[PDB]
């Protein structure tokens, strides 16, 4: 009534920065909205099983540290992070990976490894910069980086890691056009990739360090899942191979302790870490001291690597159930393939050419079986015949039943499209 | 060679280049020494925290509510907490008419400042703030290459004559679209201690409406009032279409929870959700649910009373000591704060509280030099003092130390 206000809205939308205009929302929650319905079976999870968390122990420690250590735990803390937790982290890295030679100034804690990704983006990426990552890649990293108007150099991922031939070709092109200064870093997930379940070979790890050196790049090694190994041996981290001069290591408590703590660990050069401290201080002053000290006391009192063993046994069992069900129900469709993940939370399944797992998702919802369509993990959002599956949450019998439902989905959709 | 350090510095973005570290950590490095007395703190006294109440609740929500507290949560924040905030806003300020989609929780009010800056500021944008201003806002905004319209702060708030003159100049040069918002701290200013009068609050809303700006009202301290009556928030006057309201649990419950409350229009909040999700996915559910069950179970406004008695006592001891020990020094003034954590003191013309800091360090007495709160880093005769942490006897001893410093420096400068 000449009061079409919304105009106030267009004025606000008018005030939004370029970063603001280039922000993306994850659609995962929307599409998994009904995934917990009674007769639904969901493989769309990206999370650990909460039934595995040491809740009684964390609860007792939480009370104790608030009551007795409140001068630390309820008060503002340093941006640099809890030095008691730092001691425990330095110990874990040495016990887990044989990483040695670091001190407290090589580390900082973030609000998840997500904040680390966001702050690395903020400090290093702009509309004139490039970052190198996989196809497929972790969604959090794509969204954290793309908001800063970054350009991407996308390299296809193979069963043993990134295709280093493609990587070298692309980098060579940048060099020949005198644009290699615009390329900043390579983002990798070296153990049990999200979404691909792939583990980067030692030889490709070493080769990545060499390529980074040649083109004066650093490497951001995101490693949420390394402790969750079901077979084989732990591979040296890229961080151990290149050192903090060349590599930033991101670990998290999300997958091995509790997402709710929101604790990411960043290890790097003292110069790099000083810059993350500056960025984090303007971003949130500090992390909640409550979370840091809780984790720190837990780790002092319980050996995480030991306490993980029954959780590893459980996830291994479930991984094997899914891989067996895949072999039983997906072995007669030519062109189907999947990564036989040796750790972590995911199996990445790829259907034959022509299959579009986004288009197919309607048939899946109709059968109440859920996965993450592969397009979600593509920087440029093109159609995908792949999907991410997680075996972590459903009970064994539902893993088998869910995989049978997916077969039915594939057959229905495949036949409607004259692919089968 | 070690100068791939140079390569890394070459890789850093413009935002990364325009980033200011806080100096306060550096200047207060030795302020916890044995014989030292510090007025430099900007933090509450941990001896006032409801540590027993919070500890019990923490155990309960981790053990019994773990599906919520130990798992990822929504970026939007805990709805249980949101229902308590809606109640509190009404009981504290008489604010009504909001729902959950007008709220989000951030990792302190600091993250809210950072996300507002990210979303609204860039090298072609301006925001309006006070001289002096809160350092956390200065640093959160400057990182995004923002230009500042700085307005002198008077004892009852911003000089609005200056504000309207400067915005008029923008408007006359057709640049008013580049001005995004006005940042204010309406109760018990950090660092100034001042409270904006209701008249200036209403006028601020009019100006913002006239020039199509929004107002970011940062209010950490409103509940720590030692005398007088609570004033209507700017948010209550302009509403969510015009104003974003920032509250925090830091000064009234516990800084270590890292909980800022942001209230605004549903469109604004949705953009904040989008920005937060890429920044950190979500805040720790443990912190939110802890605060929620605390507020359900204990009346914060009642639990604050002994805290207010303590702080008010210390405040008066400091003012009384300033009276005793600065009475005979012409030109010195200070804000007789009625709330919050700070007294803002100004020395005579010619005194430079940065220069003078070396004499203070020598007497082992600490303050925050006023230049820290100045966007353009020019010399200041002022300093921020806090009365929260030192025991009463050290408040007196410390103010006497400060007198001796002012006299030592002033004599050397031939100002006294
Ligand atoms: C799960 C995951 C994360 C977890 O992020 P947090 O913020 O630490 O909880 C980070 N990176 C990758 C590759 C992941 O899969
Ligand atoms: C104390 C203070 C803050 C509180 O910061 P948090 O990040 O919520 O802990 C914010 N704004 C002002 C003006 C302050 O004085």
């Amino acid at each position: 009534i000449h009061h079409h206000h919304h105009h106030m809205v267009v004025n606000l939308e008018g005030k939004i920065s370029k970063i603001g205009q280039n922000m993306k929302s994850s659609i995962i929650r929307e599409i998994l909205k009904f995934a917990a319905d009674k007769d639904a079976i969901s493989f769309g999870g990206g999370v650990p099983d909460p039934e595995t968390f040491p809740r009684k122990e964390l609860a007792e420690i939480a009370k104790e540290i608030i009551e007795k250590e409140y001068h630390y735990t309820l008060q503002y803390s340093t941006t640099e992070g809890d030095p008691v937790l730092k001691q425990q982290i330095l110990k874990l890295l040495e016990r887990m990976y044989g990483i040695t030679g670091l001190d407290e100034d090589n580390l900082i804690f973030t609000v998840g490894s997500q904040q680390a990704l966001d702050l690395i983006g903020k400090l290093f990426l702009d509309d004139e910069s490039y970052c190198v990552l996989d196809d497929p890649a972790y969604l959090g990293a794509i969204n954290a980086f793309r908001q800063y108007l970054a350009n991407f150099v996308v390299v296809p991922l193979e069963d043993d890691g990134m295709d280093l031939n493609v990587l070298e070709r692309k980098l060579s092109e940048f060099d020949k056009n005198g644009k290699i200064k615009q390329v900043k870093f390579i983002y990798v997930v070296s153990n049990f990739h999200n979404p691909a379940g792939v583990t980067t070979s030692l030889e490709k790890r070493k080769a990545l360090v060499e390529i980074a050196e040649k083109y004066d790049l650093f490497i951001v090694e995101d490693d949420p899942y390394g402790a969750l190994r079901y077979e084989g041996e732990t591979v040296d981290p890229i961080f151990k191979i290149g050192g903090p001069e060349r590599v930033v290591l991101l670990n998290t408590f999300s997958k091995v302790l509790a997402p709710g703590l929101r604790i990411g660990m960043v290890a790097g050069s003292k110069e790099f870490i000083r810059k993350i401290v500056q960025a984090k201080q303007s971003a949130d002053l500090c992390s909640p001291a409550i979370t840091h000290r809780l984790a720190a006391r837990y780790l002092e009192r319980y050996d995480l690597l030991e306490q993980l063993k029954p959780t590893i046994e459980l996830y291994r069992r479930k991984r094997t159930v899914m891989l067996n069900a895949l072999e039983e129900y997906f072995s007669d469709i030519p062109g189907v393939k999947w990564v036989k993940s040796e750790g972590g939370l995911f199996i990445w399944l790829t259907l034959p050419e022509g299959f579009d797992t986004w288009e197919m998702f309607e048939y899946a919802k109709r059968k109440k079986v859920f996965y993450v369509p592969g397009r979600v993990f593509k920087v440029y959002d093109e159609p995908s015949p792949s999907m991410r599956l997680s075996f972590c949450l459903p009970p064994d019998e539902k893993i088998v039943e869910g995989i049978k439902r997916l077969r039915e989905v594939v057959l229905e959709y495949g036949k409607e499209k004259h692919l089968l």
